[PDB]
């Protein structure tokens, strides 16, 4: 069975590419991850940055989460991500999705022990 953590690699994780993602990535990436099995995931970031450097997060600035559980952290460095938005037009079970590259500090929700990512909330 797929714990929180290795979820959270499969959905948000893509340490292979360092940024550029192609303007095919996006459809390519939401589908591969099976993030397209049950319905179009409307939004979805992968972050290009060794596992390890997103685990650190873990450790760096403790802020709130969106759903206001205190268990959120900011990254203190930007991180090079990849945001996957699905088009107007995107009917499953052919969804697309506009690919966009940016450099942003991610927060991310941890729990467990180890102390790990299981949540993307946001970039900033």
């Amino acid at each position: 069975k797929e714990t929180a953590a290795a979820k959270f690699e499969r959905q948000h994780m893509d340490s292979s590419t360092s940024a550029a993602s192609s303007s095919n990535y996006c459809n390519q990436m939401m589908k591969s991850r099976n993030l397209t099995k049950d319905r179009c995931k409307p939004v979805n970031t992968f972050v290009h940055e060794s596992l390890a450097d997103v685990q650190a997060v873990c450790s760096q600035k403790n802020v709130a989460c969106k759903n206001g559980q205190t268990n959120c952290y900011q990254s203190y460095s930007t991180m090079s991500i990849t945001d996957c938005r699905e088009t107007g037009s995107s009917k499953y079970p052919n969804c697309a999705y506009k690919t966009t590259q940016a450099n942003k500090h991610i927060i991310v929700a941890c729990e467990g022990n180890p102390y790990v990512p299981v949540h993307f909330d946001a970039s900033v």
